């Protein structure tokens, strides 16, 4: 594994995430609908802008993004199911916060492999994004009454 | 075919369609890349939202929307295509402007489907969509030196 | 009048306004007395829909004057004609009550937007038939959204 | 009388207000119409917020406010009438300023009561209601050639 | 007559009534002066945004529109005179009454037109222009102390 | 010390200093140990609630100093002459039971304030006390959303 | 430079003595274009004021002292006023606003041709500027008057 | 109830002297604290200009007449003005700044009681405001010149 | 008739009425038919340009109705008093040649503005003088931009 | 220590901040007190939020932060002093100096230990905070004719 | 001198001015800093801005303006001198004020010897720039305690 | 000195104070001479880049005062110690050498601030260092574009 594979990888994972998301946004029912519909808007906007800054980062240092949904799905780590049976608010709520931990625990990964290589720039833009995925895991956990690592 | 079918198959038509969008996006090179680049921000943001708002529409007659890549590529009829060897700006603009006259063309057929149905809201949605996918075709078009059925 | 049997773009638009008068402040009474863990959201959501609900009455009430009518202007006047129901609130009623009264009369006001959208096809007004089918668009946005509160799809 | 049987006795009065002030904004003609079509809907915003402070002033002190149609009209002391035959746009005026005169007389019983009561935020309230009240009375009489209080 | 030459001949009209607009901003007298100049800034808006809507609605579905005012005075129906004589503050609102129903008359027959030929868009368009017009009309003739059919 | 024995609105203003200090915490305790699923409203109504009464604070303490008092000023002073109470944070809370708390102590504030309001009625300090009213106003509205929220009336 | 000095300080107090004129239009018109005419008032309130600023620091700025009292702008202006003591119509009021206007223009025309004359290039540019602004506000309000700007 | 008039009318003088007083403080101030000072001083204005409308369409609004010339300014007003003649300090002109800022807070605490005493609430509640901002202002003005603010 | 043999200031700006509605007409015959690989960049600059000689043209007759004139205010007097030229648009244009157009209508205007500053000099028409510098250093900006654009120097 | 108790003093250390940062922006007083009140006001602003950000950067790796008045005295090294009698601007602002200089050399010891940690992101978070600290620094010594490190 | 050579000189001033401003801003200590730090990033806005108008008026007219910090140093009469000795802040504004009262000198002769070829446009530049010049040079001489041309 | 062989986080910052002035002062070059097709786009993308450097070279002084140095703060100083160089426009230029020349110092400052990246790093310096990986990231950006204008891959 080198950096740019590691972004490509994680551009993948985005495009499956932000799909996911859109998922959650329309299929979502319960008492909490018109937050959460709205808040699954901040977060789709929010992994598009990182999805669209790994892919142009990933150009920057020499590589080449994927750029198909064929190619996002045959790379991606995060995983996606269609819609067929009624999911409570928690249910998809988990399934948000599980794909949050991924995409945390990847970065980590990236973050140790970028400062191996001495890629400063990408090291530094991938610990800005897991500062955000940390911080709304423990807010996604405390909806599910949870703590953050629990 | 019914209204249902035929909205779901925009989702996931304009799914591929940005995702496209951003191959263009990040791939372009020459003189008109500045402008192009932004531009194709636009795009990605218009289509978004109109793909958003055919996911809603079809919540709100009692469908179902496609959610996936997976469900997107098994049904979308825009097609898609790795980035391998270098296109100049044209071949990128010609790629575009083919996949909006695509949309243009179904949604004419929409148009004629949500008429016969009496669904006058969905045809006055895709109506909408339609004047602005022809506004983007002359322009694209004038770009390309071509006049807009040409 | 009763908007199934209308006959007359200038007897429907102005019945809507009557109907829409008793649905603003129907969204008031649930504003107002609103309890619940979701009060702050949906207290704030019934804001959005008296603000647009009374722009809807007000556009209605002027396409009205614009095609040569006189839209009932008095709470007396909006009595006598509107469709949508209205009844004091005496005993509490817990949010989802509240949110199946609104939902109901977004329903109403659907069906009865229909039953105009067809009376001003025939009709040739183009312009009245537009405002209507936009007017329906929203209503439709939003039984699924409150339905999707209540646990329930849209048409169910 | 108490407070909160005057406070419901004025979400009474603003609805039927908020309603005349509608019909003078709808059948108004004349040569002054630009002006004071958009001066009705500048009243229209301002005293349906002081119907919605006053009713939730009620709800804070433990009463329920009246919130029907048939409630309004019940317990109004505010006057409404069906526009049957061409009103010219002084007469129209002089019926929003005799209304804003009730108001102002009203709320003037009002602000002895909480006084006497010791609702000081009530008080408070009706007299910045009264403030514009004042002021609406003074500009509408120099429309119409008058002095305020004559 | 077909969708592109109705089009085309609402570019000529809208251009003389643009020009129409400013002699009336310009030359007016009278106490409703400070309005009605700033509402002739509106509408001239307004009618010049319709004016390049109609124009670029040609573009897209293959027409070229007239460009030069010796087109626009050679296909207009709307007619202009140049200002001689004083005129009173009502005649100059008649002769912008008079000429908003000739377009609204016209775009009637339009909407007509693209109905019959299957031009959803353009249809749609007309429609919305018209529903401003009939407002403009209800309102001025409200300043002229008559309906808006009289 | 009691606000029920404050000699006289320098006092009074300063003891409400070292409450709004205290209570200012506690909403940061309450945003921050918050869970359940209405977090993502009550989380950034806390943020709301925060700067309104840090603002309430600022303009009771430079209010104390334009009568020519001299504000508390540190967090030992606060404690020493707080009515408000506060504990740390030790075993879990419901999000009902952060919300008692929340109201408990609006209806403190307001009951002092309206105290203060009477006090400088007394006095003739006409400024403090029409700036006292305007507070009690916010407070009064705010136990009327949070007893919604609860399920409650508002003086129950 | 001492002419420029006392036409720019001449200025400071006329448009003292113009702006409370304004607010007495404003506060004391009654008639059927109050609503329009009380905000026009304020529009006019605030660009003389700030024409009134920006001559006393021009002023300021050649070296001069301008005037800052009452006492001194009554004993300069030549802009004239009178309490309100019955009530004048609305053409009235605007007939006195159009005539002081017209006063206005025609001391900034005398002091464009002072600062040409003496070479003050940015006080002949700023006297210029307002001049543009008053002959614009003469047309308006003389159309409002049913009148032609120059008649 | 003409005491009330009164009072607010006498207020409508003293506040015209005093935004005049305002812009002579800053036109011709000089000293380290120029660039704030003068910045604030056209704070000031806006701010004591725009109570001094509110008090004039207060009358209005009881069915009083404002003063609206210079004339009657000084006719009425309490507060005094006086020609820059020598150069003053910095201190010196807030100090002048502060006294007419107290002697404005005195009499509104007068009109705060009188119209208690008549049953003014609205004026009433207009003048505690204004105190209120007053009040501050003293505070402030004062701390920039080493003082408490009723010392 | 010509500029050059212009009488007076009121007949110059009327002159520029004409010219300035001819231009603006010719800027949306640019905008409309333009193609080639600068299209989105030039089509929104037009709209620039439009809306800037818009302006310039009310503000020209503006003017002329302060100083006691009577604009021009019919597209047939525009026609009877332009020296700005147009033409239909029949065979086509690149880019480079609209721009050409373009650039030599705002030479024809900077040079009859030129003419109009000198007689208002003359005139003493201090206000109309410094409209029309101010006019002119716009125009002398754009012939800079367009010719850049077009590879060549501003005065070539 | 370890990063949690690290943050935890932190959050006391800028509660204790915040106060100190309001006494002196009530009881200054000086030729400089309308900028430097001002400027408090930002200081009072921003180190709220970098309470607020350590606080729930503590929450998102697992721990519970301080949370009371007592708490805050018991652990912050910040110190407080209640004001007793008069003090010049110059001691009020070598009084916030001073806390400056001590909060930067804390965080300092953070950053050393979250490196060693491998906490990325808490390491990044103080980075910042020191950056705006050390700005602080150099202009309020600047204020008090002082070089940064004086 | 000619226009095109004045308009270059001035092209080199601005450089060296702007230049000397950041000095000031940079180096500046005092109890007037954060007042005065600020204000020197206005001065330094808008006379950048003065000298961007000034080189494109200079290309406007066929000319060619100076373009690197070689150029600028031999032709600039402004004078620069590196910070090596602590200034007091009244030193630095007097520095200030002696490059303002150049550049006002300089515009003069500009002033005139534009109106002396006919270059309206230039003239009028020169004049708004000479106009915020004197308002600078009485407001920092007042700082100074001094009268503006004393 | 030599960045390359810089030893010293501050002698590296002052570096770049020179640096970043030759750079915004080139940035003005090409905004000025530039001719051809492109103008209207990269005209105003010299406006973004001369705001964006001359706040990175701000930025870069302020630090070097904050760490205890002393910036340069006069032409003479940048001319004596910038590594980037300038030359006079003499012969006209194409677009395309124009950002040549932008491009070939956009690489400069990026291979120079991985200096003081490696320098910073080494020293201890953590807000130095983590402010020039910032700026790092940004050139990297205006690299990868500019170079695709030019039909090059960012690193070719
Ligand atoms: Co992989
Ligand atoms: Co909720
Ligand atoms: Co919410
Ligand atoms: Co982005
Ligand atoms: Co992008
Ligand atoms: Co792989
Ligand atoms: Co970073
Ligand atoms: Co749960
Ligand atoms: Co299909
Ligand atoms: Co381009
Ligand atoms: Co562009
Ligand atoms: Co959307
Ligand atoms: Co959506
Ligand atoms: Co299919
Ligand atoms: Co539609
Ligand atoms: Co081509
Ligand atoms: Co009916
Ligand atoms: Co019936
Ligand atoms: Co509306
Ligand atoms: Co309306
Ligand atoms: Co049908
Ligand atoms: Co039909
Ligand atoms: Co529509
Ligand atoms: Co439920
Ligand atoms: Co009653
Ligand atoms: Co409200
Ligand atoms: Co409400
Ligand atoms: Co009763
Ligand atoms: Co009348
Ligand atoms: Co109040
Ligand atoms: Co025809
Ligand atoms: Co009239
Ligand atoms: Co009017
Ligand atoms: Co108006
Ligand atoms: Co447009
Ligand atoms: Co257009
Ligand atoms: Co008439
Ligand atoms: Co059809
Ligand atoms: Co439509
Ligand atoms: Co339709
Ligand atoms: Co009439
Ligand atoms: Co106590
Ligand atoms: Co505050
Ligand atoms: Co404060
Ligand atoms: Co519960
Ligand atoms: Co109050
Ligand atoms: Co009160
Ligand atoms: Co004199
Ligand atoms: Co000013
Ligand atoms: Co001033
Ligand atoms: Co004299
Ligand atoms: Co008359
Ligand atoms: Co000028
Ligand atoms: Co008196
Ligand atoms: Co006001
Ligand atoms: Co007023
Ligand atoms: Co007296
Ligand atoms: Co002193
Ligand atoms: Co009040
Ligand atoms: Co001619
Ligand atoms: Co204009
Ligand atoms: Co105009
Ligand atoms: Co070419
Ligand atoms: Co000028
Ligand atoms: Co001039
Ligand atoms: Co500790
Ligand atoms: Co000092
Ligand atoms: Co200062
Ligand atoms: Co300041
Ligand atoms: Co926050
Ligand atoms: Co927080
Ligand atoms: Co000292
Ligand atoms: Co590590
Ligand atoms: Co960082
Ligand atoms: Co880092
Ligand atoms: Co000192
Ligand atoms: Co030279
Ligand atoms: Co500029
Ligand atoms: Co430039
Ligand atoms: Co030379
Ligand atoms: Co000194
Ligand atoms: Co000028
Ligand atoms: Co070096
Ligand atoms: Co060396
Ligand atoms: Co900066
Ligand atoms: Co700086
Ligand atoms: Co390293
Ligand atoms: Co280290
Ligand atoms: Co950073
Ligand atoms: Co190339």
């Amino acid at each position: 594994v080198d950096t740019k594979e590691f972004l490509n990888h994680q551009v993948a994972n985005l495009n499956v995430f932000t799909v996911k998301i859109h998922q959650i946004h329309w299929y979502m029912r319960g008492h909490n609908f018109f937050t959460l519909h709205e808040k699954m808007d901040d977060l789709y906007s929010e992994f598009g802008e990182q999805m669209d800054e790994v892919a142009e980062r990933l150009l920057a240092i020499g590589g080449s993004p994927f750029s198909t949904l064929k190619e996002f799905l045959e790379n991606a780590s995060v995983e996606e199911a269609p819609y067929t049976k009624p999911k409570t608010m928690d249910q998809l709520m988990e399934d948000l916060v599980g794909t949050l931990e991924l995409l945390r625990d990847e970065y980590k990964q990236g973050i140790e492999l970028t400062d191996k290589e001495g890629d400063d720039v990408t090291n530094d833009m991938l610990i800005a994004f897991k500062a955000s995925i940390d911080k709304h895991i423990w807010m996604f956990k405390a909806f599910l009454g949870k703590a953050p690592l629990e």
